Protein backbone atom coordinates (compact mmCIF):
# COMPACT_ATOMS: atom_id res chain seq x y z
CA UNK A 1 0.00 0.00 0.00
CA UNK A 2 1.57 3.65 -0.87
CA UNK A 3 2.64 5.76 2.17
CA UNK A 4 3.01 9.46 2.39
CA UNK A 5 4.16 11.27 5.07
CA UNK A 6 3.19 14.88 5.35
CA UNK A 7 4.77 18.16 5.78
CA UNK A 8 4.17 18.04 9.66
CA UNK A 9 5.26 14.58 10.29
CA UNK A 10 1.81 12.34 9.93
CA UNK A 11 2.39 8.81 7.58
CA UNK A 12 -0.89 8.32 5.68
CA UNK A 13 -1.73 5.00 3.62
CA UNK A 14 -3.81 5.21 0.03
CA UNK A 15 -4.64 2.95 -2.06
CA UNK A 16 -2.73 0.77 -4.86
CA UNK A 17 -4.30 0.76 -7.92
CA UNK A 18 -2.39 -0.74 -10.48
CA UNK A 19 -2.64 2.18 -13.10
CA UNK A 20 -2.31 4.83 -10.64
CA UNK A 21 -1.66 4.99 -6.54
CA UNK A 22 -4.65 6.90 -5.05
CA UNK A 23 -4.57 9.06 -1.77
CA UNK A 24 -8.13 9.95 -1.62
CA UNK A 25 -10.63 11.65 0.74
CA UNK A 26 -7.56 13.61 3.06
CA UNK A 27 -9.19 16.42 5.38
CA UNK A 28 -7.67 19.86 4.77
CA UNK A 29 -10.12 22.11 7.08
CA UNK A 30 -12.13 21.97 10.00
CA UNK A 31 -15.85 20.44 9.52
CA UNK A 32 -17.62 24.13 8.71
CA UNK A 33 -20.67 22.79 10.33
CA UNK A 34 -23.36 24.80 13.33
CA UNK A 35 -21.28 28.44 13.52
CA UNK A 36 -18.73 27.42 11.28
CA UNK A 37 -21.84 27.40 8.30
CA UNK A 38 -20.56 30.27 5.70
CA UNK A 39 -17.38 31.31 7.43
CA UNK A 40 -14.12 31.04 5.78
CA UNK A 41 -12.33 27.76 6.32
CA UNK A 42 -10.11 26.92 9.12
CA UNK A 43 -6.92 24.53 8.73
CA UNK A 44 -7.35 21.13 9.46
CA UNK A 45 -5.64 20.87 12.84
CA UNK A 46 -5.80 17.23 14.00
CA UNK A 47 -3.59 14.22 13.35
CA UNK A 48 -4.10 11.76 10.29
CA UNK A 49 -1.09 9.77 11.30
CA UNK A 50 -1.98 6.04 10.89
CA UNK A 51 -5.02 6.94 8.62
CA UNK A 52 -5.98 4.89 5.51
CA UNK A 53 -7.26 7.19 3.07
CA UNK A 54 -8.30 5.04 0.32
CA UNK A 55 -12.08 6.29 -1.28
CA UNK A 56 -13.86 9.37 -2.25
CA UNK A 57 -15.31 11.12 0.85
CA UNK A 58 -19.13 12.42 0.42
CA UNK A 59 -19.44 15.79 -1.69
CA UNK A 60 -20.62 18.96 0.10
CA UNK A 61 -24.68 19.39 0.23
CA UNK A 62 -26.32 19.57 -3.10
CA UNK A 63 -28.50 21.84 -4.84
CA UNK A 64 -31.15 20.09 -6.68
CA UNK A 65 -30.84 21.18 -10.34
CA UNK A 66 -34.26 21.31 -11.24
CA UNK A 67 -34.02 20.36 -14.93
CA UNK A 68 -37.15 18.78 -17.30
CA UNK A 69 -34.36 18.37 -20.04
CA UNK A 70 -35.11 14.52 -20.30
CA UNK A 71 -38.58 14.96 -21.66
CA UNK A 72 -37.52 17.33 -24.22
CA UNK A 73 -34.18 15.52 -25.74
CA UNK A 74 -33.87 13.23 -28.49
CA UNK A 75 -31.91 9.48 -27.05
CA UNK A 76 -28.63 10.16 -28.72
CA UNK A 77 -28.36 13.76 -26.95
CA UNK A 78 -29.67 12.58 -23.75
CA UNK A 79 -26.89 9.63 -23.46
CA UNK A 80 -24.30 12.18 -24.01
CA UNK A 81 -25.40 14.25 -20.79
CA UNK A 82 -25.76 11.10 -18.97
CA UNK A 83 -22.39 10.65 -19.02
CA UNK A 84 -20.75 13.97 -18.19
CA UNK A 85 -22.89 13.49 -15.05
CA UNK A 86 -21.83 18.45 -14.84
CA UNK A 87 -25.60 18.32 -13.90
CA UNK A 88 -26.70 16.02 -11.46
CA UNK A 89 -26.15 16.61 -7.64
CA UNK A 90 -23.53 13.77 -6.15
CA UNK A 91 -24.16 11.24 -3.48
CA UNK A 92 -23.35 10.81 -0.53
CA UNK A 93 -23.44 15.21 0.27
CA UNK A 94 -22.72 15.57 4.05
CA UNK A 95 -21.85 19.58 5.19
CA UNK A 96 -18.39 17.71 6.28
CA UNK A 97 -17.11 17.58 2.89
CA UNK A 98 -13.75 19.32 2.72
CA UNK A 99 -11.39 16.86 1.61
CA UNK A 100 -8.40 16.59 -1.19
CA UNK A 101 -7.63 14.10 -2.97
CA UNK A 102 -4.00 13.31 -4.56
CA UNK A 103 -3.55 10.52 -7.69
CA UNK A 104 -0.16 9.78 -8.76
CA UNK A 105 2.05 7.55 -11.27
CA UNK A 106 2.94 4.01 -9.98
CA UNK A 107 6.51 4.05 -8.30
CA UNK A 108 6.00 7.90 -8.09
CA UNK A 109 8.26 9.09 -4.33
CA UNK A 110 9.14 12.22 -3.04
CA UNK A 111 11.52 13.42 -5.05
CA UNK A 112 9.81 12.94 -8.47
CA UNK A 113 9.11 16.54 -8.72
CA UNK A 114 6.55 16.23 -11.44
CA UNK A 115 4.06 19.11 -12.45
CA UNK A 116 0.80 18.90 -10.57
CA UNK A 117 -2.65 19.25 -12.24
CA UNK A 118 -5.31 20.75 -9.71
CA UNK A 119 -8.59 19.96 -10.96
CA UNK A 120 -11.87 22.26 -9.60
CA UNK A 121 -14.83 20.84 -10.67
CA UNK A 122 -18.01 22.82 -11.53
CA UNK A 123 -21.81 22.07 -12.09
CA UNK A 124 -23.50 25.84 -11.98
CA UNK A 125 -22.09 26.39 -8.26
CA UNK A 126 -24.82 24.24 -7.00
CA UNK A 127 -24.13 20.32 -7.74
CA UNK A 128 -20.90 18.42 -8.37
CA UNK A 129 -18.21 16.27 -6.48
CA UNK A 130 -14.50 15.25 -6.94
CA UNK A 131 -15.77 11.48 -7.12
CA UNK A 132 -17.20 12.02 -10.53
CA UNK A 133 -13.96 13.03 -12.24
CA UNK A 134 -11.56 10.08 -12.97
CA UNK A 135 -8.13 10.98 -13.01
CA UNK A 136 -6.90 8.04 -14.47
CA UNK A 137 -7.25 8.54 -18.50
CA UNK A 138 -4.88 11.89 -18.16
CA UNK A 139 -2.40 9.93 -15.87
CA UNK A 140 -1.81 6.70 -18.17
CA UNK A 141 -1.50 9.67 -21.15
CA UNK A 142 0.79 11.72 -19.40
CA UNK A 143 2.71 8.47 -18.49
CA UNK A 144 2.19 7.55 -22.22
CA UNK A 145 4.04 10.61 -23.35
CA UNK A 146 6.98 9.90 -21.09
CA UNK A 147 5.09 13.73 -19.46
CA UNK A 148 3.87 12.12 -15.95
CA UNK A 149 1.78 14.39 -13.91
CA UNK A 150 0.16 14.40 -10.36
CA UNK A 151 -3.68 14.57 -10.38
CA UNK A 152 -5.06 16.76 -7.33
CA UNK A 153 -8.71 17.38 -6.89
CA UNK A 154 -10.41 18.86 -3.78
CA UNK A 155 -14.23 19.24 -2.22
CA UNK A 156 -15.53 22.94 -2.11
CA UNK A 157 -18.86 24.46 -0.88
CA UNK A 158 -21.12 24.75 -3.42
CA UNK A 159 -24.98 26.24 -3.22
CA UNK A 160 -25.81 28.36 -0.08
CA UNK A 161 -23.66 26.70 1.95
CA UNK A 162 -20.39 27.54 -0.15
CA UNK A 163 -22.04 31.41 -2.34
CA UNK A 164 -24.19 33.08 -0.07
CA UNK A 165 -24.49 36.73 -0.33
CA UNK A 166 -26.25 39.88 1.12
CA UNK A 167 -26.01 42.55 3.45
CA UNK A 168 -25.12 40.25 6.62
CA UNK A 169 -22.46 38.23 4.37
CA UNK A 170 -20.73 41.22 3.52
CA UNK A 171 -20.70 42.83 6.85
CA UNK A 172 -19.40 39.19 8.83
CA UNK A 173 -16.36 39.34 5.92
CA UNK A 174 -17.61 35.93 4.83
CA UNK A 175 -18.17 36.44 1.26
CA UNK A 176 -17.66 33.27 -1.26
CA UNK A 177 -16.79 30.15 1.67
CA UNK A 178 -16.76 27.83 -1.61
CA UNK A 179 -13.82 29.84 -3.48
CA UNK A 180 -11.49 30.48 -0.51
CA UNK A 181 -11.95 26.82 0.33
CA UNK A 182 -10.04 26.10 -3.04
CA UNK A 183 -7.44 28.48 -2.20
CA UNK A 184 -6.87 26.78 1.20
CA UNK A 185 -6.54 23.67 -1.23
CA UNK A 186 -4.39 24.98 -3.00
CA UNK A 187 -1.77 26.47 -0.08
CA UNK A 188 -1.91 22.56 1.28
CA UNK A 189 -0.59 21.64 -1.90
CA UNK A 190 1.99 23.92 -1.73
CA UNK A 191 2.93 22.43 1.38
CA UNK A 192 2.30 19.15 0.99
CA UNK A 193 2.88 18.08 -2.43
CA UNK A 194 6.92 17.47 -2.67
CA UNK A 195 6.08 14.33 -0.06
CA UNK A 196 3.70 13.08 -2.77
CA UNK A 197 5.95 13.16 -5.43
CA UNK A 198 5.17 16.50 -6.35
CA UNK A 199 6.71 20.02 -7.22
CA UNK A 200 4.80 23.00 -5.83
CA UNK A 201 6.29 25.46 -7.94
CA UNK A 202 4.63 23.47 -10.98
CA UNK A 203 1.41 23.48 -10.58
CA UNK A 204 -1.01 24.24 -13.22
CA UNK A 205 -4.90 25.25 -11.98
CA UNK A 206 -8.05 23.66 -14.60
CA UNK A 207 -11.36 23.13 -14.38
CA UNK A 208 -14.63 23.09 -16.42
CA UNK A 209 -17.56 25.39 -16.56
CA UNK A 210 -18.32 26.77 -12.92
CA UNK A 211 -14.64 25.17 -11.87
CA UNK A 212 -13.52 26.91 -15.23
CA UNK A 213 -14.84 30.46 -14.06
CA UNK A 214 -13.23 29.29 -10.72
CA UNK A 215 -9.89 29.03 -12.06
CA UNK A 216 -10.60 33.30 -13.81
CA UNK A 217 -11.53 34.26 -10.24
CA UNK A 218 -8.47 32.66 -8.77
CA UNK A 219 -6.03 34.71 -10.98
CA UNK A 220 -8.17 38.02 -10.00
CA UNK A 221 -8.03 37.27 -6.47
CA UNK A 222 -6.69 39.52 -4.26
CA UNK A 223 -5.90 41.89 -7.33
CA UNK A 224 -4.12 38.96 -9.23
CA UNK A 225 -1.68 38.11 -6.22
CA UNK A 226 -1.33 34.38 -6.13
CA UNK A 227 1.52 33.77 -3.91
CA UNK A 228 2.10 32.28 -0.83
CA UNK A 229 5.34 32.03 1.16
CA UNK A 230 7.10 34.23 -1.27
CA UNK A 231 6.23 31.64 -4.12
CA UNK A 232 2.90 31.61 -6.55
CA UNK A 233 0.61 29.09 -6.01
CA UNK A 234 0.52 27.95 -9.75
CA UNK A 235 1.91 29.20 -12.58
CA UNK A 236 -0.57 28.62 -15.55
CA UNK A 237 -4.21 27.90 -16.07
CA UNK A 238 -5.95 25.84 -18.21
CA UNK A 239 -10.42 27.04 -18.57
CA UNK A 240 -12.33 24.51 -20.35
CA UNK A 241 -15.64 26.31 -21.01
CA UNK A 242 -15.72 29.77 -18.44
CA UNK A 243 -13.93 32.99 -17.82
CA UNK A 244 -15.43 36.07 -15.52
CA UNK A 245 -18.82 35.74 -13.77
CA UNK A 246 -21.04 38.55 -14.91
CA UNK A 247 -22.15 39.20 -11.70
CA UNK A 248 -23.29 42.37 -9.10
CA UNK A 249 -21.43 42.73 -5.91
CA UNK A 250 -22.38 40.52 -2.88
CA UNK A 251 -24.60 43.08 -1.25
CA UNK A 252 -26.27 43.69 -4.43
CA UNK A 253 -29.85 43.49 -5.32
CA UNK A 254 -29.99 39.71 -5.90
CA UNK A 255 -27.74 38.87 -3.42
CA UNK A 256 -30.04 39.81 -0.69
CA UNK A 257 -32.73 38.92 -2.18
CA UNK A 258 -32.21 35.24 -2.58
CA UNK A 259 -30.81 35.83 1.46
CA UNK A 260 -33.97 36.95 2.62
CA UNK A 261 -35.80 34.00 0.40
CA UNK A 262 -33.72 31.14 1.81
CA UNK A 263 -33.85 32.30 5.82
CA UNK A 264 -37.80 32.61 5.32
CA UNK A 265 -37.47 29.02 3.95
CA UNK A 266 -35.08 27.97 6.77
CA UNK A 267 -37.74 29.42 9.74
CA UNK A 268 -35.30 32.74 10.56
CA UNK A 269 -37.74 35.12 8.43
CA UNK A 270 -38.36 36.39 12.45
CA UNK A 271 -34.83 36.46 13.42
CA UNK A 272 -32.93 39.91 14.11
CA UNK A 273 -29.64 37.90 13.12
CA UNK A 274 -30.59 35.74 10.66
CA UNK A 275 -26.78 34.36 10.03
CA UNK A 276 -26.88 33.11 13.32
CA UNK A 277 -30.71 31.71 13.04
CA UNK A 278 -29.71 29.97 9.98
CA UNK A 279 -26.46 28.60 12.25
CA UNK A 280 -28.52 27.18 14.27
CA UNK A 281 -31.55 24.95 12.08
CA UNK A 282 -30.65 21.32 11.22
CA UNK A 283 -29.07 20.23 7.86
CA UNK A 284 -32.42 18.92 6.82
CA UNK A 285 -34.08 22.14 7.12
CA UNK A 286 -31.00 23.85 5.54
CA UNK A 287 -31.26 21.45 2.83
CA UNK A 288 -34.86 21.81 2.26
CA UNK A 289 -34.56 25.58 2.43
CA UNK A 290 -32.07 25.71 -0.07
CA UNK A 291 -34.08 23.63 -2.56
CA UNK A 292 -36.69 25.97 -2.38
CA UNK A 293 -34.52 29.40 -4.01
CA UNK A 294 -34.04 28.18 -7.79
CA UNK A 295 -31.68 25.74 -9.38
CA UNK A 296 -29.91 26.25 -12.37
CA UNK A 297 -31.76 24.40 -14.69
CA UNK A 298 -34.95 25.87 -13.97
CA UNK A 299 -36.94 28.98 -15.81
CA UNK A 300 -34.42 31.70 -13.82
CA UNK A 301 -31.21 29.72 -15.59
CA UNK A 302 -28.39 31.50 -15.42
CA UNK A 303 -29.43 34.11 -13.33
CA UNK A 304 -27.87 32.23 -10.64
CA UNK A 305 -29.12 31.62 -7.07
CA UNK A 306 -25.52 31.21 -6.03
CA UNK A 307 -22.01 32.21 -7.87
CA UNK A 308 -18.77 34.23 -7.11
CA UNK A 309 -19.54 37.98 -6.35
CA UNK A 310 -16.98 40.35 -6.30
CA UNK A 311 -16.42 41.58 -2.54
CA UNK A 312 -14.19 44.53 -2.16
CA UNK A 313 -11.77 42.52 -0.25
CA UNK A 314 -10.61 39.42 -2.14
CA UNK A 315 -12.52 40.09 -5.48
CA UNK A 316 -12.53 44.18 -5.48
CA UNK A 317 -14.62 44.70 -8.05
CA UNK A 318 -16.62 43.64 -11.14
CA UNK A 319 -14.31 41.17 -13.02
CA UNK A 320 -14.49 42.69 -16.16
CA UNK A 321 -13.34 45.91 -14.86
CA UNK A 322 -10.73 43.84 -12.99
CA UNK A 323 -9.22 42.41 -16.42
CA UNK A 324 -9.40 45.66 -18.64
CA UNK A 325 -7.61 47.33 -15.42
CA UNK A 326 -4.98 44.60 -15.32
CA UNK A 327 -5.40 43.14 -11.89
CA UNK A 328 -4.86 39.44 -12.18
CA UNK A 329 -2.11 37.21 -11.66
CA UNK A 330 0.87 36.83 -15.13
CA UNK A 331 0.71 33.26 -15.87
CA UNK A 332 0.32 31.75 -19.25
CA UNK A 333 -3.41 30.43 -19.84
CA UNK A 334 -5.65 27.70 -22.44
CA UNK A 335 -9.13 29.04 -22.41
CA UNK A 336 -11.59 27.42 -24.47
CA UNK A 337 -15.17 26.87 -25.24
CA UNK A 338 -17.49 23.66 -27.28
CA UNK A 339 -19.42 25.40 -29.91
CA UNK A 340 -22.68 25.06 -28.76
CA UNK A 341 -21.80 26.26 -24.78
CA UNK A 342 -26.07 27.70 -24.22
CA UNK A 343 -28.09 24.91 -25.91
CA UNK A 344 -28.39 22.96 -22.54
CA UNK A 345 -29.52 26.06 -20.69
CA UNK A 346 -31.77 26.91 -23.80
CA UNK A 347 -34.17 23.67 -22.41
CA UNK A 348 -35.14 25.75 -19.62
CA UNK A 349 -37.05 28.18 -21.50
CA UNK A 350 -39.29 25.94 -23.79
CA UNK A 351 -42.74 28.28 -22.97
CA UNK A 352 -40.79 31.31 -24.55
CA UNK A 353 -42.08 30.90 -28.39
CA UNK A 354 -42.62 34.75 -29.52
CA UNK A 355 -40.44 37.68 -29.66
CA UNK A 356 -42.44 39.58 -27.14
CA UNK A 357 -42.16 36.71 -24.82
CA UNK A 358 -38.49 36.77 -25.39
CA UNK A 359 -38.13 40.21 -24.55
CA UNK A 360 -39.40 39.78 -21.53
CA UNK A 361 -37.54 36.75 -20.45
CA UNK A 362 -34.43 38.80 -20.80
CA UNK A 363 -35.39 42.20 -19.41
CA UNK A 364 -36.11 39.20 -16.40
CA UNK A 365 -32.86 38.18 -16.57
CA UNK A 366 -31.09 41.05 -16.99
CA UNK A 367 -32.42 43.49 -14.65
CA UNK A 368 -30.17 46.23 -15.49
CA UNK A 369 -30.42 46.53 -18.92
CA UNK A 370 -31.98 49.08 -20.59
CA UNK A 371 -34.83 48.95 -23.61
CA UNK A 372 -32.33 49.80 -26.23
CA UNK A 373 -30.01 47.74 -24.87
CA UNK A 374 -32.38 44.71 -24.98
CA UNK A 375 -33.29 46.56 -28.56
CA UNK A 376 -29.45 45.82 -29.45
CA UNK A 377 -29.17 42.53 -27.82
CA UNK A 378 -32.41 41.31 -29.90
CA UNK A 379 -31.07 42.39 -33.39
CA UNK A 380 -27.48 40.83 -32.96
CA UNK A 381 -29.44 37.76 -31.79
CA UNK A 382 -31.96 37.94 -34.26
CA UNK A 383 -34.86 35.42 -34.52
CA UNK A 384 -34.45 33.64 -37.76
CA UNK A 385 -33.32 30.01 -36.77
CA UNK A 386 -30.66 29.67 -39.03
CA UNK A 387 -28.30 31.97 -37.11
CA UNK A 388 -28.99 30.39 -33.70
CA UNK A 389 -27.30 27.38 -31.81
CA UNK A 390 -26.73 24.71 -32.36
CA UNK A 391 -24.78 26.73 -34.82
CA UNK A 392 -24.24 26.74 -38.72
CA UNK A 393 -27.42 24.03 -38.78
CA UNK A 394 -29.78 26.13 -40.78
CA UNK A 395 -33.65 25.27 -40.16
CA UNK A 396 -32.74 21.89 -38.11
CA UNK A 397 -32.75 21.90 -34.42
CA UNK A 398 -35.57 24.60 -33.60
CA UNK A 399 -37.46 23.16 -30.95
CA UNK A 400 -39.54 26.35 -30.65
CA UNK A 401 -39.36 29.49 -32.74
CA UNK A 402 -37.03 30.84 -29.83
CA UNK A 403 -34.58 27.97 -28.20
CA UNK A 404 -31.75 28.72 -31.25
CA UNK A 405 -31.39 32.54 -30.37
CA UNK A 406 -32.13 31.84 -26.39
CA UNK A 407 -29.35 29.38 -26.93
CA UNK A 408 -27.12 31.84 -28.62
CA UNK A 409 -27.50 34.59 -26.00
CA UNK A 410 -26.96 32.29 -23.09
CA UNK A 411 -23.30 30.92 -24.54
CA UNK A 412 -21.84 33.63 -25.53
CA UNK A 413 -22.60 36.16 -23.06
CA UNK A 414 -22.02 33.02 -20.00
CA UNK A 415 -18.47 31.55 -21.71
CA UNK A 416 -18.05 32.03 -25.49
CA UNK A 417 -17.95 36.12 -25.87
CA UNK A 418 -16.91 36.48 -22.36
CA UNK A 419 -13.67 34.54 -23.24
CA UNK A 420 -13.45 36.49 -26.16
CA UNK A 421 -13.23 39.72 -24.00
CA UNK A 422 -10.99 38.02 -21.63
CA UNK A 423 -8.20 37.31 -24.20
CA UNK A 424 -8.34 40.89 -26.08
CA UNK A 425 -7.57 42.39 -22.27
CA UNK A 426 -5.40 40.17 -20.55
CA UNK A 427 -1.47 41.01 -21.51
CA UNK A 428 -0.15 38.58 -18.28
CA UNK A 429 1.13 36.00 -20.39
CA UNK A 430 0.68 33.87 -23.30
CA UNK A 431 -2.46 33.06 -24.44
CA UNK A 432 -3.50 29.77 -26.49
CA UNK A 433 -7.25 29.13 -27.13
CA UNK A 434 -9.62 26.42 -29.04
CA UNK A 435 -12.98 25.92 -30.04
CA UNK A 436 -14.73 22.41 -30.40
CA UNK A 437 -16.99 21.12 -33.09
CA UNK A 438 -16.04 17.78 -32.55
CA UNK A 439 -19.53 16.82 -31.97
CA UNK A 440 -21.23 18.87 -34.98
CA UNK A 441 -24.70 17.06 -36.21
CA UNK A 442 -25.91 15.78 -32.44
CA UNK A 443 -29.40 16.61 -32.92
CA UNK A 444 -30.73 19.35 -30.13
CA UNK A 445 -27.26 20.14 -28.81
CA UNK A 446 -24.79 20.24 -30.96
CA UNK A 447 -20.99 19.96 -29.03
CA UNK A 448 -22.52 21.13 -25.97
CA UNK A 449 -21.25 22.41 -22.58
CA UNK A 450 -19.98 19.52 -20.92
CA UNK A 451 -19.48 16.88 -23.60
CA UNK A 452 -15.15 17.76 -23.21
CA UNK A 453 -15.70 15.75 -19.70
CA UNK A 454 -16.24 12.69 -21.77
CA UNK A 455 -13.43 12.88 -24.10
CA UNK A 456 -11.11 13.76 -20.93
CA UNK A 457 -12.30 11.54 -18.59
CA UNK A 458 -13.60 8.47 -20.10
CA UNK A 459 -13.41 7.66 -23.77
CA UNK A 460 -11.20 8.82 -26.82
CA UNK A 461 -12.02 11.18 -29.32
CA UNK A 462 -10.34 13.83 -31.59
CA UNK A 463 -10.96 16.24 -28.66
CA UNK A 464 -9.21 13.82 -26.54
CA UNK A 465 -5.76 15.20 -28.07
CA UNK A 466 -6.15 18.46 -26.85
CA UNK A 467 -8.09 17.46 -23.40
CA UNK A 468 -5.27 15.14 -22.63
CA UNK A 469 -2.08 15.18 -24.29
CA UNK A 470 -2.32 19.17 -24.85
CA UNK A 471 -3.03 19.56 -21.48
CA UNK A 472 -0.09 17.44 -20.29
CA UNK A 473 1.96 19.15 -22.18
CA UNK A 474 1.44 22.52 -21.21
CA UNK A 475 1.22 21.48 -17.55
CA UNK A 476 4.87 19.88 -17.91
CA UNK A 477 6.24 22.67 -20.85
CA UNK A 478 4.05 25.37 -20.68
CA UNK A 479 3.22 25.12 -24.42
CA UNK A 480 0.89 22.80 -25.71
CA UNK A 481 3.16 22.32 -28.57
CA UNK A 482 5.42 20.07 -27.22
CA UNK A 483 2.57 16.59 -27.17
CA UNK A 484 4.08 16.67 -30.80
CA UNK A 485 0.42 16.73 -32.77
CA UNK A 486 -0.04 17.39 -36.66
CA UNK A 487 -1.85 20.83 -36.02
CA UNK A 488 0.32 23.88 -34.56
CA UNK A 489 -1.20 25.83 -31.72
CA UNK A 490 -1.07 29.30 -32.80
CA UNK A 491 -0.84 32.03 -29.59
CA UNK A 492 -3.70 34.07 -29.67
CA UNK A 493 -2.97 37.76 -29.70
CA UNK A 494 -6.36 39.55 -30.35
CA UNK A 495 -9.48 38.46 -32.20
CA UNK A 496 -8.55 41.24 -34.68
CA UNK A 497 -5.33 39.75 -35.35
CA UNK A 498 -4.55 38.55 -39.47
CA UNK A 499 -4.84 34.94 -39.44
CA UNK A 500 -5.53 32.11 -37.49
CA UNK A 501 -5.62 32.38 -33.60
CA UNK A 502 -7.68 29.42 -32.62
CA UNK A 503 -6.77 25.49 -32.54
CA UNK A 504 -10.09 23.58 -33.66
CA UNK A 505 -11.79 20.20 -33.05
CA UNK A 506 -14.07 18.62 -35.56
CA UNK A 507 -15.24 14.97 -35.73
CA UNK A 508 -12.05 13.58 -37.43
CA UNK A 509 -9.09 15.88 -36.47
CA UNK A 510 -7.39 19.06 -35.28
CA UNK A 511 -7.19 22.26 -37.80
CA UNK A 512 -7.31 26.16 -37.07
CA UNK A 513 -9.77 29.12 -37.28
CA UNK A 514 -10.57 32.42 -36.48
CA UNK A 515 -12.15 34.33 -33.35
CA UNK A 516 -13.88 36.72 -35.29
CA UNK A 517 -17.80 35.10 -35.28
CA UNK A 518 -20.94 36.96 -34.40
CA UNK A 519 -18.40 40.35 -33.48
CA UNK A 520 -22.02 41.78 -33.47
CA UNK A 521 -23.11 40.02 -30.57
CA UNK A 522 -19.57 41.01 -28.61
CA UNK A 523 -20.60 44.60 -29.27
CA UNK A 524 -23.89 44.21 -28.06
CA UNK A 525 -23.00 42.38 -24.63
CA UNK A 526 -19.76 43.88 -24.04
CA UNK A 527 -19.65 47.83 -25.23
CA UNK A 528 -21.00 48.06 -20.97
CA UNK A 529 -20.66 44.56 -19.31
CA UNK A 530 -22.32 46.02 -16.11
CA UNK A 531 -25.97 45.97 -17.83
CA UNK A 532 -25.56 42.40 -18.80
CA UNK A 533 -24.79 41.27 -14.81
CA UNK A 534 -27.46 38.74 -12.13
C1 LIG B 1 -8.93 38.54 1.50
O1 LIG B 1 -8.42 39.88 1.51
C2 LIG B 1 -7.78 40.34 2.73
C3 LIG B 1 -7.05 41.62 2.36
O2 LIG B 1 -8.01 42.54 1.93
C4 LIG B 1 -6.73 39.33 3.25
O3 LIG B 1 -6.23 39.72 4.54
C5 LIG B 1 -7.38 37.93 3.33
O4 LIG B 1 -6.44 36.97 3.80
C6 LIG B 1 -7.88 37.53 1.96
N1 LIG B 1 -8.43 36.18 2.02
C7 LIG B 1 -7.99 35.15 1.31
C8 LIG B 1 -8.71 33.83 1.51
O5 LIG B 1 -7.06 35.28 0.51
C1 LIG C 1 -42.64 29.95 -18.39
O1 LIG C 1 -42.76 29.14 -17.21
C2 LIG C 1 -42.33 29.79 -15.98
C3 LIG C 1 -42.51 28.85 -14.83
O2 LIG C 1 -41.93 27.59 -15.15
C4 LIG C 1 -43.14 31.05 -15.72
O3 LIG C 1 -42.83 31.70 -14.50
C5 LIG C 1 -42.95 31.97 -16.92
O4 LIG C 1 -43.64 33.19 -16.75
C6 LIG C 1 -43.39 31.27 -18.21
N1 LIG C 1 -43.24 32.18 -19.33
C7 LIG C 1 -44.02 32.12 -20.39
C8 LIG C 1 -43.76 33.09 -21.51
O5 LIG C 1 -44.94 31.28 -20.48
Amino acid sequence: APTATLANGDTITGLNAIINEAFLGIPFAEPPVGNLRFKDPVPYSGSLDGQKFTSYGPSCMQQNPEGTYEENLPKAALDLVMQSKVFEAVSPSSEDCLTINVVRPPGTKAGANLPVMLWIFGGGFEVGGTSTFPPAQMITKSIAMGKPIIHVSVNYRVSSWGFLAGDEIKAEGSANAGLKDQRLGMQWVADNIAAFGGDPTKVTIFGESAGSMSVMCHILWNDGDNTYKGKPLFRAGIMQSGAMVPSDAVDGIYGNEIFDLLASNAGCGSASDKLACLRGVSSDTLEDATNNTPGFLAYSSLRLSYLPRPDGVNITDDMYALVREGKYANIPVIIGDQNDEGTFFGTSSLNVTTDAQAREYFKQSFVHASDAEIDTLMTAYPGDITQGSPFDTGILNALTPQFKRISAVLGDLGFTLARRYFLNHYTGGTKYSFLSKQLSGLPVLGTFHSNDIVFQDYLLGSGSLIYNNAFIAFATDLDPNTAGLLVKWPEYTSSSQSGNNLMMINALGLYTGKDNFRTAGYDALFSNPPSFFV
